[PDB]
């Protein structure tokens, strides 16, 4: 019923990089996360380095200029606005978390897949196998796959 992007070419921009990770690893994690959803839809995502992107990717802590403060280490890991102009689509990651490429800390790739779900208009799944389940779970990110419920969800919006 809700907001959806009404175009197939979507842009994203990385506003700032967490110091927790190698810059190339931030780039690859977010890229790979967008690929997850483009693999099952007609959407295409392109990274831009200047200008206004649809989806601004931000690492920030506490109160950071929207109405939804972060809460320090623990609890909230990230949030994302649904499709829309301005802040719509934007995905914010709590810098008080310790972001990684692996099972330690909080995996940036897995969090971004979930956050980007929301940026594309998905809500939460009650299916504990689904990436859009509300609770973070680390799974070997090599071999990661969307569930049938996640696929049904995003195809209900875009496909
Ligand atoms: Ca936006
Ligand atoms: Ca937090
Ligand atoms: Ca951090
Ligand atoms: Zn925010
Ligand atoms: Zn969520």
């Amino acid at each position: 019923m809700g907001p959806v992007w009404r175009k197939h070419y979507i842009t994203y921009r990385i506003n700032n990089y967490t110091p927790d990770m190698n810059r190339e690893d931030v780039d690859y994690a977010i890229r790979k996360a967008f690929q997850v959803w483009s693999n099952v839809t007609p959407l295409k995502f392109s990274k831009i380095n200047t200008g206004m992107a649809d989806i601004l990717v931000v690492f920030a802590r506490g109160a950071h200029g929207d109405d939804h403060a972060f809460d320090g280490k623990g609890g909230i890991l990230a949030h994302a606005f649904g499709p829309g102009s301005g802040i719509g689509g934007d995905a914010h990651f709590d810098e008080d978390e310790f972001w990684t490429t692996h099972s330690g800390g909080t995996n940036l790739f897995l969090t971004a897949v979930h956050a980007i779900g929301h940026s594309l208009g998905l809500g939460h799944s009650s299916d504990p196998k689904a990436v859009m389940f509300p609770t973070y779970k680390y799974v070997d990110i090599n071999t990661f796959r969307l569930s049938a419920d996640d696929i049904r969800g995003i195809q209900s919006l875009y496909g």
